[PDB]
């Protein structure tokens, strides 16, 4: 469901996804989603725009926009938490990525 | 480039791919695409506007939205065409993805 956090069922390079899809976007077994880094050694240089710093399990995360991809219904795991109240910095940077300022 | 359309150098599900990221948007070593499906066995149901259908090599091909992901530079391989007026089709397509009608 759209804005909330899960983790891997099976390893990727990230260990948290965002879903991003549309809640009325129906895609059969699959859902586009965004991974989370931990920002504990990830550099202060890079564009928080583009890049949204936000907070789950006591620690910040940098949702990597440009790392969005979908993943299979099958690897989604528990859902963590729920990054809503933070769609609009969520919109602004998926937005940014295709068209820009 | 955005909307410029390469084949993989690396096999991959499809043959295909159009760059949909921002040419202001700078991520070293990598651009988000979105594959090219051929449209010749493809089903008439799928929503055309969630799913443009875009014209190649004399064939027609479905713009697969929803495997939407980010590909190394080094697995970029031969530019083939370009899809840049199709713009409003494949905006209408992301957004639409993301944000519903
Ligand atoms: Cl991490
Ligand atoms: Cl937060
Ligand atoms: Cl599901
Ligand atoms: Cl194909
Ligand atoms: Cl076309
Ligand atoms: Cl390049």
């Amino acid at each position: 469901m759209q804005f909330k956090v899960y983790t891997y069922k099976r390893e990727s390079r990230y260990r948290l996804f965002v879903d991003v899809q549309s809640d009325i976007i129906d895609t059969p077994g699959r859902r586009m989603v965004i991974p989370l880094a931990s920002a504990r050694l990830l550099s202060d240089k890079v564009s928080r725009e583009l890049y949204p710093v936000v907070h789950i399990g006591d620690e910040s995360w940098r949702m990597m926009t440009t790392d969005m991809a979908s993943v299979p219904v099958s690897v989604i795991g528990e859902e963590v938490a729920d990054l809503s109240h933070r769609e609009n910095d969520i919109k602004n940077a998926i937005n940014l990525m295709f068209w820009g300022i």
